[PDB]
């Protein structure tokens, strides 16, 4: 079982840093070959990461992790061609639920991510944790035995699509604050800011039971005070985005809800409104 | 007589144009100083006079009071010299002000309908003359006097409507040039269209709530008053925030935000709105 990582960003350095130590064979694909400097922690001594290019590759893989953007997704697609064969296993590594639909293979999975770090030129730092949450099923349990000596976390998951919506809500509610409100986390202490959080989470919890998931009011609460927990200066990726003047992952995530809200003909004022400025944004960026 | 008091895009506008029939008419601001005036865009450049509060030592028969609406109280130790007991003060600003503060008889709130912008001390004045003033004897003789001008008073029967009309029309456009940080072109989105609309709309159920019959169609009369910006503009609040200033916010999307809570309504865009312009101004107090 060979292992490529496409997306030299801060995930996938990360997966492929971590995985690399005792799989050496694992492999970093980004558009060209280059070397990357990557720091565990912050402040931690630094390592050297290979990236090859696409044309550098000679072989393919049994398994692919993407770790693009979802926004860059279409293009990562047609190397697949010759990166993957036909039992391939495909994670996606990327928030949200991107358009799956578009890759043309059998075994296809969204995973939750649960990684955090920046990438700054070609320098990337990782912050905490090294998760994925993804589909239980006899390829992926495959997967997270080959890792067992990483610290690389693969979380099978009975049935993926509760995980994916929690951390849709997570990001619908602070993503959406920081990167409108162009501020950090310390937006939070305008009481109204928090009044709009928390109804913007119950417009994505109406819409996640119109999916078929018992989220309740306790899950609004439960985020809520994950985001107790974030530092004042902390930004968010989508904050980061928009004040870098970059697209943003917004179809992926408040696109996505707020597309399977219209679907169920629902009321969802707050996430309609989020999204209207979100992609005003993104038709301007463009 | 007359006085204009705040060398803004308003303010300029309506001391040039009264002053091209009365050329007495004297602007007013803080520190003397030349604007550069454009009655249009790539019209030919003009230089205006403004005197320093200090350099002014008569009073005047009318005030026409444009600054910010966050400017207002330190203006008003300035009026104890500036007019006389029965001088006409208008109020030429966005948001629906409280005339008690003002510590005159005499004193009018106008609806302004005078787009333009300012850059350092140059402006450029984009469409429009008009102030909307109550109906009475003192604002007839404004009107009279200031016939031969380009500035089209209109008086008003009941002011309260066309005050309540200007706000819904600063909150559609404002808010969203404002948190969008784009020019009146982001109107062409489809999704910032049902937007305008849903917010304007939660601005119709406060102003009903306040004893005005606004519906719908009110909605479709500002919605077709938007489409004649051309996508180059930009609107007051939305030049305000990309320069990093303090908002007009509390006096226009605060005050329907207050009236919104006073009677108890439920207006979601109009308080998810209100949220990250007060976000804002919060933000921007604390690091001023």
């Amino acid at each position: 079982l060979s292992v490529a990582i496409i997306g030299p960003g801060a995930v996938g350095t990360t997966i492929a840093y971590e995985l690399q130590q005792s799989l050496p064979h694992t492999t970093l694909i980004g558009r060209h070959a280059k070397t990357i400097t990557y720091y565990t922690v912050p402040h931690a001594p630094a390592q050297d990461i290979v990236v090859k290019g696409y044309e550098d590759v000679t072989n393919t893989f049994d398994v692919i992790i993407i770790a693009v953007k979802t926004h860059q997704l279409d293009a990562v697609i047609p190397h697949l061609t010759y990166l993957a064969h036909e039992d391939t296993l495909i994670i996606l590594a990327q928030n949200g639920y991107g358009q799956l639909e578009h890759i043309p293979f059998k075994n296809v999975c969204q995973a939750v991510v649960y990684i955090s770090g920046q990438k700054k030129g070609d320098v990337v730092t990782h912050f905490r944790d090294y998760q994925l949450r993804i589909q239980d099923n006899a390829l992926t349990r495959q997967f997270r035995d080959l890792v067992q000596d990483s610290q690389i976390d693969i979380v099978l998951e009975a049935n993926i699509q509760q995980a994916i919506w929690y951390k849709l809500l997570v990001n619908l509610g602070i993503n959406s604050i920081t990167a409108l409100g162009r501020q950090t986390v310390a937006i939070m202490h305008n009481p109204e800011i928090r009044i709009l959080c928390r109804q913007l989470l119950l417009d994505g919890c109406r819409v996640a039971q119109a999916e078929g998931l018992n989220f309740s009011e306790q899950t609004v609460d439960t985020i809520m005070t994950i985001y107790q927990g974030y530092p004042d200066e902390m930004g968010t990726s989508m904050y980061y985005d928009i004040v870098h003047q970059q697209p943003l992952e917004v179809e992926a995530i408040q696109g996505f809800i707020y597309r399977r809200a219209r679907e169920h003909n629902l009321d969802t004022p707050y996430l309609d409104t989020i999204y209207s400025f979100l992609r005003a944004y993104q038709q301007n960026e463009g």
